[PDB]
């Protein structure tokens, strides 16, 4: 809609029938224990009749389902009461590359401009036993039924507000099967489902796309937050990028909850790249003039609660106010060298975390012409860059203070669940 799309993957039975034996070795392991998410960031979000862009070359999917859209604050919402929470359902439409993968992010797949067609919100008591039907040029393709969910639409809300807030307007995409269909250049996509308004969009060549959905300028921090894997030499092939949900966010001297009956929680000191300009298909070596400047962030993580499907996952690295960021932004040009700034953090003013940007495996140029080669990034979005080496164990009590040199200080205090309630 207008709201942060949460959505679940492997949530129906056939892709959990269909990846029983790979889920079994590696890089997985073991299969999931915990609902497996990602977020539609705001580049993919539309409404019917616009287009679905299609990237030429690619295999493209559609992925018809439906998704609970929130009418008010969900904060562990209890299963048996969501209900109250859900202001109604809408169809939509996770439109993506092929499912090849579930162990990194899947943000190629998935993210792409215009992947995401939502509806109509319906004012319904339940999706139980729901078959959404897709349509191609008035043909029949597709159906299947929400009763073949691991996750219902109420315990769905109550797994992922246990941890992450939602807001009304938020929504969260129940699902969709292992079998999709292939969508083309001039196919017109139809999804449908009893006690819903049909959703349509024609799939269109991307070339002949015209401008980009542009978005109103709201106070910093405000757009995709973008983060980095691995990304200091500190002495791979391509980038690991996932995104935040906004509700991660927090400002300068909150404080931060660490989780009862938890090993290991720690900081990580990062440069933020703050989007100024509309950027698609841009170089490397014009990227710079489309950053409004630099910010600091502290990602936290919980080690505890990683697994290894779309690694790491939004309940290791979108937990509410886990994300220290300054409101502040510098702008590039007193910053003549963003690859040439030290990075420390302190906790109790022991000094713990240092490094260089000088480090940074993927630069920032080449961050910007990575993504904007595949989605458009637009004012305000913000690319968390990585971290050096040097994390280590916080706890009640403790204040963590990251700083990035000429960019910032950024103050944090860690808290236990007793005290933040
Ligand atoms: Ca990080």
């Amino acid at each position: 809609m207008k709201g942060t799309i949460f959505a679940v993957a492997l949530n129906h039975r056939s892709q959990l029938d269909a990846w029983q034996e790979a889920f079994q070795q590696s890089p997985y392991k073991a299969p999931p224990k915990t609902a497996v998410w990602f977020i539609k960031p705001r580049n993919t979000v539309i409404g019917c009749g616009e287009p679905i862009p299609f990237p030429q070359g690619e295999k493209v999917l559609s992925g018809a389902t439906v998704a609970l859209i929130v009418g008010k604050t969900a904060t562990k919402v209890r299963e048996e009461d969501a209900a109250e929470y859900i202001a109604g359902y809408a169809l939509a439409n996770d439109v993506s590359l092929p499912e090849e993968s579930f162990y990194r992010p899947a943000i190629k797949a998935k993210c792409r401009d215009g992947f995401c067609p939502i509806g109509e919100t319906v004012a319904l008591s339940n999706v139980d036993n729901l078959t959404i039907y897709t349509e191609i040029n008035g043909r029949p393709a597709d159906h299947w039924n929400t009763a073949d969910l691991q996750r219902n639409a109420a315990q769905l809300l109550s797994a992922l507000s246990e941890f992450a807030t939602l807001n009304p307007g938020d929504a969260i995409l129940l699902g969709t099967p292992q079998a999709r269909v292939e969508i083309q250049p001039g196919d017109r996509v139809r999804v449908l489902a009893e006690g819903f308004p049909p959703l349509e969009n024609p799939v269109v060549d991307e070339r002949e796309v015209t401008t980009r959905k542009s978005f109103p300028t709201l106070p910093h921090p405000h757009g995709t937050l973008f983060a980095l894997g691995l990304n200091y030499a500190d002495h791979p092939e391509e980038p690991l990028v996932f995104l935040k949900a906004p509700n991660t966010l927090t400002g300068d001297n909150q404080t931060s909850v660490r989780p009862n009956n938890i090993e290991y929680m720690h900081y990580e000191a990062e440069l933020v790249v703050v989007i100024g300009k509309q950027a698609r298909n841009v170089s490397e070596a014009d990227a710079m003039d489309y950053v409004a400047g630099y910010t600091v962030c502290n990602d936290y993580a919980i080690r505890d609660y990683l697994e290894n499907y779309y690694r790491p996952n939004l309940r290791v690295k979108s937990r509410d106010g886990l994300t220290p960021m300054l409101s502040t932004i510098v702008p590039k040009e007193a910053i003549p060298d963003p690859h040439n700034l030290t990075l420390r953090t302190f906790v109790n003013g022991e000094l713990r975390q240092q490094g260089t940007t000088a480090d940074l495996i993927f630069s920032v140029p080449f961050l910007i012409a990575y993504l904007s080669e595949f989605m458009t990034l637009n004012p305000g979005d913000m690319i968390a860059t990585g971290t050096p080496k040097g994390l280590s164990d916080v706890v009640p009590g403790d204040e963590v203070v990251v700083e990035v040199e000429g960019v910032g200080r950024l103050v944090n205090r860690i808290v236990s669940e007793e005290t933040a309630k």
